[PDB]
């Protein structure tokens, strides 16, 4: 049940395919006539072989849908669906005695129920995180059965709550892995540079298992590091290492090949190493001031517009912010499949990491904080060694009360309990004070490294000449990160500059915005909204919308619209600048 | 906003046909980001003109929904639509100086919000009844804008609530109708025999509008009745009329044309005249113990399967249980629409009307009792001179508690309040108290004036062989109606009597259940579960359910099964048995 | 082999229900890459039960389609649908040796090639006349394969041919029946009376098998008729009788029980008993003037616009047309289901039976005339004792051409061969020889017994004024039949009388067509175009037409247009001048 670190380089087992289906809107596979859960519901997986008794299924003669995937685009009528759909997977696996098993789930959406051979494993909320189960003593031999109960009703009380801009797109959306282990296994580390130290490693390794003292190595060739350690009786160890090694940028996104080996387990990874801090106005990196040229992208996959998951989709979106001239991608507003996070980091883009904790929380609620601080803990637990990954992101435009400061001020505390590294952000909102005067005036920015927040001056607030009358003024010295600007064009749809969601007016909108942009003190960052065209249920104009939110540079058929060429030039120009 | 009653007969002009409409699963149309209503959302009906300005829909180029009717059987994305969609109609109407005009609903599922002209006229909740709003003062010339927000979510506390055993037809559901009226106008009346008395009709009289105070005529030619009252100052008059009508039966559905004509206004109706009561276990029609050879039905259509709104889509359905040899028809479990009722009334079936207070309504909630009476009382006032009707069902296997038989009972008290004639009911559910000894112990039964209930034996509680070993005695001396019976069975699949789904199953469980039945001490009435196979969402075995409860007797392509023929020869005997 | 009269009063058993299939465009279940026959393709129906051998399909685990039924309205990819569906139907059936069993279709569009397990049973073309195949040799013990290769693909030489204005409806279009016969049976039979003969009934009948020569007696036991004539070696036998049947009208459409009895076989039918002639510009029914109120129908349902085949279907088409005040019925543009005829019988509707001869037949082609000729036998062979049909229709809006005179004249030769006493017609064109004069110059009316001919002034030709303005003549004295008029109109759609496609334009138009058909010399029958919108992949205007022809009086939701009672009140005064 722990988290498993950097899956992939395990011994995996993929499930994924084409599993069994069952739309159950009313769930009527867990709950009978009385509204109580009853024996005998879908998680037995009854083969209906024999017809002279009663049941009301059968997964052995229903529909099929791909895994890993969202439902939404797989069948018409799963366009809008919002409820329950079971999935089956028959398998076999030979396991040999004394090894261990995990099942792994790269992510469900929302509400995942899982049973193996009828019995219950557990149950998971949240999205877009991974969860295991240890199924080494329940495995059977010959045919294996895992059901999965997948439920994407919005709730009020939920992570994220019943509205925000995206498609609820429900399903087993990530891929579903089985994992072998040694009996006692690493289960978990840390290898990065000290805060603020170019040249000292530190890091802590986690065994589980009964044989929890070990000798343990880690071992990074390149750097000729070769350090023994030794787990306390809790399977922990940590070390620190001085050493040189090449810091990655952008430019040159060096990672070096880590080995850890323990007596009874290795894995190896690829990390690499940065130093990154605030100082006044400045973001730097290994010491050096940068700008964040960034684009904002949601993970959903380009031409057929479903959840992202493989590195095929990540290559091809981040192969568009690289043309774009970017180094940095603001992932929204959730944590992405790991394979987006790896190729960012491969390629060379800095990343915000966030979870969603978007618009109208329920900040009184406790249950709803522990599922937002338990979203918060396994997105960096996931991710910690990602070095390209400088903001974690704990809310975006969450409107202001009492309950809500303190609710992301715990958040924001935890975050830091856990990384004393990387920046602390949030997707804040701007007032207009005085006509002409913009600002953030936020009390969540106190807790917050960047004055990062939303700004949609030429789309919601003015048409596109209110950029050239207005000027912005902060009253602290943090640096400044706009992490949504814009506004929305159909590909193909030309016009008057004056027409909105024209080409033209979205390429003028751009234009006086970056102007805008150019006059702001203390800018360090923009990821403007968005990279791609995306599914929203909120945006419903005929022929122009038709259910996506049309704020891409990039069409979601993968078309550059004039606009993006007007960003283009001048991430060209902050390039040149920033030598 | 008080009902209209016989609104066919009025000066009417539909606004059926097709409608603008936009799918809003985030309810963007009615909340902003802030979860907060705001201006300029979707009823303002705003045709989007002018694209130097932004908004987010534009009904003038969107897709259409026919009107009335399901939205799930319109296109495949709908068919499992849970949520609201906007409709919307443009029309023009001269209305005389001093004229009224309503606007009338046959019903929407489940809550409808109405604007005209974006103005808000009101809301309403309950997906089977009729309601309408005054809009004599809101018509402007040229076009008027016509605005319905349909939203079916399913809600613990609504009636019915999140389980029943069929499908959440969304939508505008029954025609919309525009009614003009003088200024002052007979709204409602009541024209049916007294209690238990064939040789006097009694009825009443309401007036509406500003001159209350009129002479009003009461005329039923064929009778040589023509009885002159006065109303008093709140525009009520009631009468008493001796007189020998010719009894309404099944064999002879006999109807008078009656014509009331006040000072103002004038409007005509068709109305039989019968006597109905118990005595000990009979059921005494006009004073002649008869059988109620029924069969239950649900407002779904022949062949498509969508809700049903038309006398086509009645007249159909009814020639099949005429076909079957029925005398009587159980409307399931919510008012039908009222040209069922009528065509049941013309072509000689006695009708059980019911409300939706189906599984575990929640009985603590205050505001859903005030639903379910709402209910009760629109569904009787709609239909109280149909006297083809002659049981009204108040509940539909509802779990025991105390709560629950207060609830209940406060609803049989209250019907009776409002009809002193009619039988009441409730489909009850049985027990076996010891091996083979069936009977009905639920407290409800004391209110109730029939022993109404649901069993399976054979389907759900045993094997067909179940049937002809258990029997059936009950503790009271009221006529046992048994409101539900039967199995499931495809159209044109075949095997073996033993296995379940197949027409031989079927038909030997309805052989051997009608020799059960006959073993029935004080059966007065059976209504097997049901006419045509219907949709619901509960029925998932693959190519043998698909989404139909499959217990029809027909098929929903129209295809007698062979059970259908054991029912109809023991409909023939009992025909014989009670001449 | 041949037509077996009279199908659903055999020993008849359904093979109706849900089919198992496989949609096959390239036809690879019959095809090879060589496009080469192969066998072992899809009609061996081998269950995929041994996958250490390589198959390409499977019937048992594939999709279902509802037989009978188009298959365009049951699947969205199946909509525009034009290719091959492969159909496959499981059954039992126990014959005792010397008994026969023959499989009936009612129609299949537009190829059918069938098997019985596994071996050809022959093939049919001519998408709405029924075809048979003797069984009694292929039946198996255990589980029987039928297997049906049905194909729409519309072709040149096709009767119809790739042109037409209604929806290329595919699939096993009405019900499948199996039909066990004695050893020698009554194959088929006429009783009618003999042509202008009040009092005489003729006829004859048919026995197939080897003891073809038998003894017959005809019972009609209302009329006191005992008729015993024994058969020649040929199994034929002929009779004259007289009586005096009370004679049948749309006003009393009389039928009597007739009963065929021979030493093995018996059969009952409902026929009726009327005289039809034409004198100079009149029609004359049981010698009394008549004129034809009647509408045209298309062989499609109310609601869902789906292809015709019940009792239900036809009952509330024909309802409508009762309201409408007709008497009569054209039933276009091809033989409709026996149901439709049999029900216009019984209500009392006089009825045009057309075979689909329409626009531009392949004149030239000795196949094309054949495939014409043949469904011409067909369709008189099925309903020869249909009293109701005074009208055989033998082509529509055909050009003119010597070929096509040639062609069209060997069809009503043919007719006339077949049925000495029943009406010659074909739907002919108008043309405008001088400005404001219109006749019918077509030398096929030389062929008919009516001046029968679509016109469209006022929709095609002209604005609705243009019926104010033009006068009528023709060059002979035979009874004018206007077989098409009208215009279309979307229900709920209003506007100006101007404004085409508004119900008040529909309603101008029908206003002053009427009053043009009032001055125009010999008319004696209307069937205006048309009762029910319905499905043509030619109308294409978007949110009005949407792949409908809208000419309807009535919408396909079964709404009364405007127009509809325009209409119905000229039917009204027809009704009283000819009484
Ligand atoms: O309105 C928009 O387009 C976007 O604006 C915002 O500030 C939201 O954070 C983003 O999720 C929306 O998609
Ligand atoms: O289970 C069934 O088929 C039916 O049984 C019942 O008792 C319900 O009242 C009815 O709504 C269900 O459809
Ligand atoms: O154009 C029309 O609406 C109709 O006109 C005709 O003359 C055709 O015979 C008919 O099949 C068409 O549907
Ligand atoms: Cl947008
Ligand atoms: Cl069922
Ligand atoms: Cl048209």
């Amino acid at each position: 049940a722990p988290q498993i670190m950097n899956v992939s380089a395990r011994q995996t087992t993929s499930l994924d395919g084409q599993w069994k289906t069952i739309v159950d809107p009313f769930e009527n596979g867990y709950y009978d006539y009385r509204l109580k859960p009853y024996d005998g519901g879908y998680a037995q997986d009854k083969t209906y072989s024999d017809k002279t008794k009663l049941q009301e299924y059968d997964f052995e003669t229903d529909k099929l849908l791909f895994v890993p995937g969202d439902w939404n685009t797989q069948r018409p009528q799963l366009y809008y669906y919002e409820g329950t759909v079971w999935y089956r997977k028959h398998f076999e696996y030979s396991l040999q005695p004394g090894k261990r098993l995990f099942l792994n789930f790269g992510a469900v959406n929302y509400e995942a129920i899982v049973w193996l051979n009828g019995k219950r494993l557990g149950r998971h909320i949240g999205g877009f995180t991974p969860f295991n189960f240890e199924i080494t003593n329940l495995l059977k031999e010959g045919t294996n059965s895992l059901v999965v109960k997948v439920d994407n009703k919005r709730l009020p009380e939920a992570v994220p709550t019943v509205n925000a801009d995206w498609w609820n797109f429900g399903g087993i959306t990530r891929p579903v892995t089985l994992i072998e282990m040694p009996a006692t296994y690493i289960r978990d580390y840390y290898v990065q540079l000290a805060k603020d130290d170019k040249n000292m490693i530190e890091g802590w390794v986690q065994l589980e298992g009964s044989d929890k003292e070990q000798k343990i190595t880690l071992d990074i060739p390149e750097l000729k590091v070769k350090k023994e350690v030794t787990t306390d009786a809790n399977g922990y160890a940590s070390f620190l290492i001085k050493s040189k090694p090449i810091l990655w940028t952008p430019e040159n996104p060096k990672l070096y090949a880590v080995n850890l080996a323990s007596e009874t387990d290795k894995v190896s990874d690829e990390i690499g190493f940065r130093t990154i801090r605030t100082e006044g106005i400045k973001i730097l990196l290994n010491d050096k001031e940068i700008f964040c040229r960034g684009i904002s992208i949601h993970e959903e996959t380009p031409y057929y517009s479903g959840r992202a998951y493989s590195k095929d989709h990540a290559h091809t979106l981040l192969s568009w912010a690289k043309e774009l001239g970017c180094n940095f991608v603001r992932l929204a507003h959730y944590p992405h499949n790991e394979e987006m996070v790896r190729e960012a980091e491969r390629m060379g883009f800095l990343v915000w990491s966030e979870i969603p904790v978007y618009w109208t929380i329920h900040w009184e609620n406790k249950d709803t904080y522990q599922n937002a601080e338990q979203q918060l803990c396994d997105m960096i637990a996931r991710d910690k060694n990602r070095c390209n990954i400088i903001i974690w992101s704990i809310a975006n435009e969450t409107p202001h009360s009492k309950t809500r400061l303190t609710f992301l001020s715990n958040l924001a505390n935890k975050a830091r309990s856990l990384d004393s590294v990387r920046l602390i952000g949030a997707a804040m909102e701007k007032e207009e004070v005085q006509p002409g005067v913009l600002t953030v005036n936020d009390p969540l920015g106190e807790l917050l490294d960047i004055i990062s927040f939303n700004e949609y001056v030429g789309w919601y607030d003015g048409d596109s000449e209110k950029c050239d009358r207005v000027n912005w003024t902060f009253d602290t010295q943090k640096p400044v990160f706009i992490s949504e600007l814009g506004g929305g064009a159909l590909y193909g749809h030309h016009g008057s500059p004056k027409e909105r969601f024209t080409e033209e007016y979205q390429e003028d909108l751009y234009i006086r915005h970056v102007n805008m942009l150019k006059r702001i003190p203390g800018l360090a960052g923009t990821t403007p909204w968005i990279l791609k065209d995306f599914r929203s249920p909120r945006r419903h104009v005929p022929e122009i919308q038709d259910d996506f939110n049309r704020k891409g540079l990039v069409s979601d058929k993968g078309q550059k619209k004039k606009a993006f060429f007007v960003l283009q030039k001048w991430y060209k120009e902050l390039t040149e600048a920033y030598k």
